[PDB]
């Protein structure tokens, strides 16, 4: 008789439901804990799954160790498991594929296989607004990138260079952090100065003079408020009825409204030239199926572009200053190049002369090697994926994670990878190079292969289109810093470690340097109060 047993099943269920609150809570925690461990042990038997990093806390997974030191986490996992492994992260399964083959697996993945917008939209859509970037099909993203790229041309860079330079000099003149007309030396936190110089220079050139002028007003606080919504938390909790979530939403409306006001004014007065990215999107924001971007979508796109350029660039120029603060030999070498290319300062800086500054560009290139702003790029897997030359299948609903910044720091691909050396790029100073065949996903011909161990700007359909703007902006900024100042560390201070829990791998603050004027008597002209 198994009927007796079946009765006692029902009996036990009833005795289970009648447990005292103490055991119920205990079982509420013990039961999922035990199942999680048993599920992992069983999971490890599958040969059609990459190894899964073991974890104790259900749902949480490896989030703490991954979040604090992802490259150390990746190195340990790589030693135990090789280049392909999974780990649980706040309810999601991330499948990591390290090295150039991982770049290929994820950046060149078929459009049907993975989705960037499914990984990213819940964060970006609240900050930028509806209809653009990840709040739209990939084919719309492809053309938005084409629109923006049409404003980021050599001719645009030629006119951005003197504008960015004016903004840097104005910042040296007026910012409390410098005031070069009044002080010949001082101490700055580069995580204060660089966000400010970045937003001032990017506003002036991409958004134009009106939007730049707005940052000298209370309006600037909206950018700060909107900036707070750009945090990895939004990957988990994109919306919570908390205050800073509402300040973010309000900022997005207020800022996009400011942009729309300007757009509608310009159209009303027929004042549509070729000054800035706003002009360009007003003239060139019609999809190939004939639909026009709305004024709201244009403004949302402007927010996304400005916010994306903001954090990558400001972290990168901070890192450049930090690495050079302990390398007075590199500052000297860069200074000699400035004197040579600009004839002792008798030539004004232009976009073309910037391209004749290989050491300066190598300094940016090397900083981006050692400090990839984005340590982990993700896609959500939409269809099961066979990992070539393995028996592994990545099922739909998993996430794939690619980390070119991890490979940037591997000795095998960059000898003495943890040493800052701009001369490893001698006779190779371009921001990136297409080493073979090319392909066009909708926004211009880019490298077909994505197997370079150096991939600061990603590859494939989601490849960065800001790279040349970033080099222009960082180039102008660093040319002027080098020609104007020397800098060094407070005693006993050195390059800080990266903060891998922020949106970008910015330096852990406060990160202070001491600057001094190369020409204490040099004055910056212009009006100021
Ligand atoms: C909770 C416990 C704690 C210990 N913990 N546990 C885990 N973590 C953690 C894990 C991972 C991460 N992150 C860091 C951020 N990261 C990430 C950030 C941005 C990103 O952007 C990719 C897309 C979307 O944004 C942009 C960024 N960009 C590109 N170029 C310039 N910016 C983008 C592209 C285009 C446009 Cl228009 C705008 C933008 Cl912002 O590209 C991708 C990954 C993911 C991992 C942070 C913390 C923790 O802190
Ligand atoms: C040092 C500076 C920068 C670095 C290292 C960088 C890096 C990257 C990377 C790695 C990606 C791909 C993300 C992924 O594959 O998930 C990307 C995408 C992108 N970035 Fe940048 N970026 C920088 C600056 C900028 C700037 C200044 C802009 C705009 C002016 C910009 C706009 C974009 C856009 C539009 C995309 C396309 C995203 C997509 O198609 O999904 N970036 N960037």
């Amino acid at each position: 008789i198994v009927g007796e047993a079946l009765e006692y099943v029902n009996i036990g269920l009833s005795h289970f439901l009648a447990l005292p609150l103490a055991q119920r809570i205990s079982l509420i925690i013990i039961i999922p804990f035990i199942y999680n461990i048993v599920w992992q042990l069983l999971y490890s038997l599958r040969k059609d799954r990459p190894p899964l990093v073991f974890y104790w806390i259900p749902w949480v997974g490896s989030a703490v160790v991954y979040g604090m030191k992802p490259y150390e986490f990746f190195e340990e996992c790589q030693k135990k498991y090789g280049d392909i492994f999974s780990f649980v992260l706040l309810g999601r399964v991330m499948t990591v594929y390290l090295g150039p083959k991982g770049h290929e697996f994820v950046f060149n993945a078929k459009l049907a296989d993975v989705s960037a917008e499914a990984a990213y939209a819940h964060l970006t859509t609240p900050v930028f607004g509806k209809g653009v970037i990840y709040d739209c099909p990939n084919s719309r993203l492809m053309e938005q990138k084409k629109f923006v790229k049409g404003a980021l041309t050599k001719e645009a860079f030629k006119s951005y260079v003197p504008l960015i330079a004016e903004e840097v000099y104005k910042y040296f003149r007026d910012s409390k952090n410098f005031r070069l007309n009044e002080r010949t030396t001082g101490t700055i936190d580069v995580m204060v100065t660089q966000p400010e110089m970045t937003i001032f220079t990017a506003s002036r050139s991409l958004l134009g003079k009106e939007m730049r002028a707005k940052l000298d007003t209370d309006f600037a606080y909206l950018y700060s408020d909107l900036d707070k919504g750009f945090t990895p938390i939004n990957f988990v909790f994109p919306n919570l009825p908390l205050e800073h979530y509402r300040k973010r939403d309000h900022a997005q409306k207020a800022i996009s409204g400011t942009y729309m006001s300007l757009i509608k004014e310009r159209r009303k007065n027929n004042d549509i030239q070729d000054r800035d990215l706003i002009d360009s999107l007003m003239k060139n924001s019609t999809y190939k199926d004939g639909v026009k971007m709305t004024d709201q979508e244009i403004a949302n796109l402007l927010i996304g572009v400005l916010m994306g350029g903001q954090h990558t660039s400001a972290a990168t120029s901070a890192w450049i200053l930090l690495h050079l603060a302990e390398r007075p030999d590199v500052q000297q070498e860069l200074y000699e190049e400035q004197m040579r290319v600009l004839d002792g300062g008798k030539k004004e800086l232009t976009y073309d002369l910037l391209q004749e500054m290989p050491l300066l560009n190598q300094t940016i290139k090397e900083t981006l090697r050692m400090h990839h702003p984005l340590h982990s790029l993700f896609r959500k897997v939409m269809k099961d994926m066979h990992v070539p030359n393995t028996s592994y299948v990545i099922p739909a609903g998993y996430h794939v994670l690619v980390s070119p910044g991890y490979t940037h720091l591997r000795d095998e691909y960059f000898p003495n990878a943890h040493q800052f050396n701009i001369h490893r790029w001698n006779n190779d100073s371009a921001s990136s190079y297409s080493v073979g065949e090319e392909v066009d996903y909708g926004f211009g011909a880019i490298s077909k292969g994505v197997s370079s161990p150096y991939l600061p700007f990603g590859g494939g359909r989601h490849r960065c289109t800001g790279e040349h703007f970033a080099y222009c902006q960082l180039g102008v900024l660093m040319s002027i810093f080098i020609r104007t100042l020397k800098w060094h560390y407070p005693e006993g201070k050195t390059v800080p470690p990266p903060d891998f829990t922020s949106m970008v791998t910015l330096p852990t603050g406060p990160a202070k340097i001491i600057w001094e004027k190369r020409n204490p008597e040099q004055k910056i002209g212009g009006r100021h109060h």
